[PDB]
DNA sequence: TCGAGAATCCCGGTGCCGAGGCCGCTCAATTGGTCGTAGACAGCTCTAGCACCGCTTAAACGCACGTACGCGCTGTCCCCCGCGTTTTAACCGCCAAGGGGATTACTCCCTAGTCTCCAGGCAC
């Protein structure tokens, strides 16, 4: 499984990565900082979509 | 009244702790040949704003009832405030234990670079 589905969510991994990597934010990465992005953000996208229904 | 002696005003001397300067120094500032890579210009199109107005069209300008309330005055009424008095803990100095902050670095572990194969993603 991919990146972007082999922890079972919504947003992608890759496009954050991808923004970060050439966004020129850090030296380095860790591989549980986009992982943790993916989350913070869906958790609060599905948090205002629940609100907005 | 003279004069000597004690008190005080003003002038001169001296601690004193912060501003200024300094020797030693030691990991950064300079320059350099190179090298993958940003980037600036240009044909060419294509696409979004602008003007005129065809045709309607609600909406602002401005004046007229009228009464709600902003500003000012008058009386009320009371609550912080100056002040006195009693209490109290803050600041300072000091004795004491010790505990995380700082500095050194190594295997290990996670990433830049690399190529290779595949499943996302807005357009038809």
């Amino acid at each position: 499984q991919s990146r972007s589905a082999k922890a079972g969510l919504t947003f992608p991994v890759g496009r954050v990565h991808r923004l970060l990597r050439r966004g020129n934010y850090a030296q380095r990465i860790g591989s549980g900082a986009p992982v943790y992005l993916t989350a913070v953000l869906e958790y609060l996208a599905a948090e205002i979509l629940e609100l907005a229904g």
